[PDB]
RNA sequence: CGGUAAUACGGAGGGCGCGAGCGUUACCCGGAUUCACUGGGCGUAAAGGGCGUGUAGGCGGCCUGGGGCGUCCCAUGUGAAAGACCACGGCUCAACCGUGGGGGAGCGUGGGAUACGCUCAGGCUAGACGGUGGGAGAGGGUGGUGGAAUUCCCGGAGUAGCGGUGAAAUGCGCAGAUACCGGGAGGAACGCCGAGGCGAAGGCAGCCACCUGGUCCACCCGUGACGCUGAGGCGCGAAAGCGUGGGGAGCAAACCGGAUUAGAUACCCGGGUAGUCCACGCCCUAAACGAUGCGCGCUAGGUCUCUGGGUCUCCUGGGGGCCGAAGCUAACGCGUUAAGCGCGCCGCCUGGGGAGUACGGCCGCAAGGCUGAAACUCAAAGGAAUUGACGGGGGCCCGCACAAGCGGUGGAGCAUGUGGUUUAAUUCGAAGCAACGCGAAGAACCUUACCAGGCCUUGACAUGCUAGGGAACCCGGGUGAAAGCCUGGGGUGCCCCGCGAGGGGAGCCCUAGCACAGGUGCUGCAUGGCCGUCGUCAGCUCGUGCCGUGAGGUGUUGGGUUAAGUCCCGCAACGAGCGCAACCCCCGCCGUUAGUUGCCAGCGGUUCGGCCGGGCACUCUAACGGGACUGCCCGCGAAAGCGGGAGGAAGGAGGGGACGACGUCUGGUCAGCAUGGCCCUUACGGCCUGGGCGACACACGUGCUACAAUGCCCACUACAAAGCGAUGCCACCCGGCAACGGGGAGCUAAUCGCAAAAAGGUGGGCCCAGUUCGGAUUGGGGUCUGCAACCCGACCCCUGAAGCCGGAAUCGCUAGUAAUCGCGGAUCAGCCAUGCCGCG
RNA sequence: GCCCGGAUAGCUCAGGGUAGAGCAGGGGAUUGAAAAUCCCCGUGUCCUUGGUUCGAUUCCGAGUCCGGGCACCA
RNA sequence: AUGUUC
């Protein structure tokens, strides 16, 4: 029981909110709830698209949602039919009118959430974990990270004895607060239960 | 292997291997260099005999000759056939068979060779012995005799204790001890010298004499291989022990007493018999050890030391040590004093246990010794080194760890969590630290997981399919504690055939049917996620190099320094990473920006409160900056750093946060959530009313209030900070002793409100008392929240418990800390909050 | 008879204002647990009688029952 | 001085 959330630890400094609206005591409750049914819906529908973030701004009580995906192709559709329904789905579940923008994650191999998702997906499909891990870290570093770490939880290869295979390269100065360590976490659901996957990508300083 | 995902069980499919076969068991060889001739070993793994002496035996320097036994050569005989091997052939092949061919050690016979081994003969002098001359020595034996000490006896002198331990007592002592002195006895051992020396081993220590063994050196004088080893045999063999005698001071198994202890048949104390001593005779063992058989040769050196010799600053011999060449070694280590390189000879080993046991035999007075198995059993036993961890090991070093302090807990009441008991239920989890005011940041119903009873089933919730009706919605009627069951009505916007009949229609809702939902049911060793914890401890690693057969090591052992693997110095390492620190927030000094709702210094006015003008200066607010870095000075130091000083609001990490390395704990959580697997399906799901989680003979944790005078009560008067609030904070009136109730402004809040801060200060009262201390308990009468306060709420208003500072123990804190005093918040209708998180 | 002493909790024993250790039970405390160890409980006609005293288990005098020693018993 | 166990 230790190591605090490398995002939570940064926030004001180095790394920004995933939702930036204001609301007073009477309001926050309901907009936060929305935010959440929003993220939740997009979290499962845009799985194939490899989504890293779901940033949510909110102004004249109107809602813009930026979805930072690796595969905008997938969220869009051929000529944008899929993103049609997506804009209508959100509107169905929120009593409101919601801008849904896409944004290509330029390099998906520096997106901790994606790197993490990829390894998780690999595991879900009976891939060797140690290798999967080690490779993920090679990909991250090749893509110019100053350092990267990846951690698969336990029940690797299906064992009775749960474990925790880690693997890392470069600097990952978690105590350093100017660092800019993206962090990411996906599940592997398996016949044999869940393994969790943590990726840390270190990108630079100041 | 098998514990609920089993490539190891059983079956299936699939595969691999052989195939008229494939497996099994048994036995032999192999692997097994694990009986080692080829081809092993004995320092610590199993293995050097306890040491001499020596018999058989094994082995034997240099030269010359004779012999020709070994040995080698040639011929020749023999080595039957079959088999084996080569060729060619017969059965259609092959198996099987034929024919021919080459082998083959052995042994006989003849002839020959003579290097080596043997043998006979002669020779040599390098091995061995001897002569002469010198030497060192706890080598042995017998005799004596010297002083110190202990004990005892006789005295003297002197008196109250001595002795002894962790502490004591036993014991000795007034019948005179202990300490001191004189006289004497007797036994044992020899201080200093003293570390080395001698001996084959065991072992050997005052001095003197006699007897006696080994050994070294020199001259190079004599003999001339006379040598090495040595199964047996013979002798020697520590200590204990045995027999007969002696002797007996000190010591001291056993034993007796005293302690210690749970016991103490021990360790500590006081005594004490064998024995320890001597003679003679036995015993024959041992960690009898260098755990290393003896002899010889050969392979760098350095250094200390004993003892000889030397035209003596070094050489030369013999011993004893330490370090090391090459080499060996599993490693440790050994290394001209070999565990190296070699030859001779002896001894011994062959997994562990059983067991040095049994049986037998030999020896012994006995104790016992020697020789020495097997059954059965295990899958190891084991050596060395490595990384850890551990220590009632060491050094160095840290933390409120102790210590120094100050205040508490443990006692009392009560609050609260827990054990337990109880109950229909008292849901469930947390268990040393790191469970127990913990999950719970809010249990009357709800919560709520439990109990009772009454009710519901495609369901309180989801996705979707079939179908007559209904298709939104909304209202009452019975029966009920409520759920629910039964009921009767108001009444179709919408897509659309349409100008309508009438008729398609999608939401949506009920009925039945189908899939499915639901499960706080189990497993925290199936899990994720999150957390605790060691520990904010100073660590944990890596890349390449180098060291090691290797695990691994170095780096990161050392010296200094730091809060720190912080830094410095050093170094077969040079770097790096996760940690430390820094980057982030708060607090402390100042600046710039900004001037309302905040401030009010100087004005002017004034119903006093900055109220109005003005103004933002100061205070604030809050955003951005500056500022500290051992930077400067002195001293110490090689440096890092340290001591001190100055300036500065602030130093030596300025004070607090946030922050928790690789890992540990099969830690915690399936009951927050997620999740594999297991389980429930008119019930383990779901709804309700009521009860319970609040029970109380007990025990424990954390707290609160106290026991009072540095106090308590009443009046009056001050000085905060951080928060919170528009179905809420509530000013201010009024009524009420009061909780509160009626009114009722202001406040989307730097505006108005909660708000009184309390301790403090000033008055007064109490006068040491179970009290004007303390406020438990209990009776009544009220208030408020809420459908409802019986179990079970808080608050107000009129009994007055225990408790006179708390046993063994035990906690917190190092400075704006502890101690004490209040204030706010989350949860929340209300509150059992004395808790928690914060604020001053 | 005479002189001495004893009688205290269930047992074994300590002692002018006051009743105690010990053993056994039970709570605690210590330990990570368990033992060992430490602490706290509840227990009396203080033999009986009269005296002294404000107070007696304590001092006095008597008496009973024991123990020691000595008398002696019609 | 002593001071056991899992
Ligand atoms: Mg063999
Ligand atoms: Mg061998
Ligand atoms: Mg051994
Ligand atoms: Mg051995
Ligand atoms: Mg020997
Ligand atoms: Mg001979
Ligand atoms: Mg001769
Ligand atoms: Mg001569
Ligand atoms: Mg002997
Ligand atoms: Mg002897
Ligand atoms: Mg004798
Ligand atoms: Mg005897
Ligand atoms: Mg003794
Ligand atoms: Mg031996
Ligand atoms: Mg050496
Ligand atoms: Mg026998
Ligand atoms: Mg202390
Ligand atoms: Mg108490
Ligand atoms: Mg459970
Ligand atoms: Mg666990
Ligand atoms: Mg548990
Ligand atoms: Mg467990
Ligand atoms: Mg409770
Ligand atoms: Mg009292
Ligand atoms: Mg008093």
């Amino acid at each position: 029981g230790n190591k605090i959330h490398p995002i939570g630890f940064r926030l004001g400094i180095t790394r920004d909110w995933e939702s930036r609206w204001y609301a007073g005591k009477k309001q926050y409750r309901h907009l936060l709830l929305e935010d959440q049914r929003i993220r939740g819906l997009l979290e499962k529908e845009l799985y194939s698209a490899g989504l890293a973030r779901v940033d949510i701004e909110r102004a004249a009580d109107n809602v813009a949602v930026t979805v930072h995906v690796a595969k905008p192709g997938v969220v869009i559709g051929r000529g944008g039919e899929r993103i049609r329904v997506l804009r209508e789905e959100l509107a169905k579940l929120t009593g409101k009118n919601v801008a849904l923008n896409v944004q290509e994650v330029q390099n998906p191999n520096l997106s901790a959430p994606l790197v993490a998702q990829r390894v998780a997906e690999q595991i879900e499909r009976r891939f060797a974990v140690r290798r999967a891990i080690k490779q993920a870290v090679q990909r991250v570093m090749e893509s110019g990270a100053k350092g990267a770490k990846v951690i698969v939880s336990g029940r690797i290869g299906g064992a009775e004895q749960a474990r925790t295979e880690w693997a890392a390269q470069g600097r990952v100065p978690l105590h350093t607060l100017r660092a800019n360590i993206d962090y990411g976490f996906a599940l592997a659901r398996t016949t044999y239960g869940v393994l969790g996957v943590k990726a840390y990508i270190f990108l630079g300083e100041v």
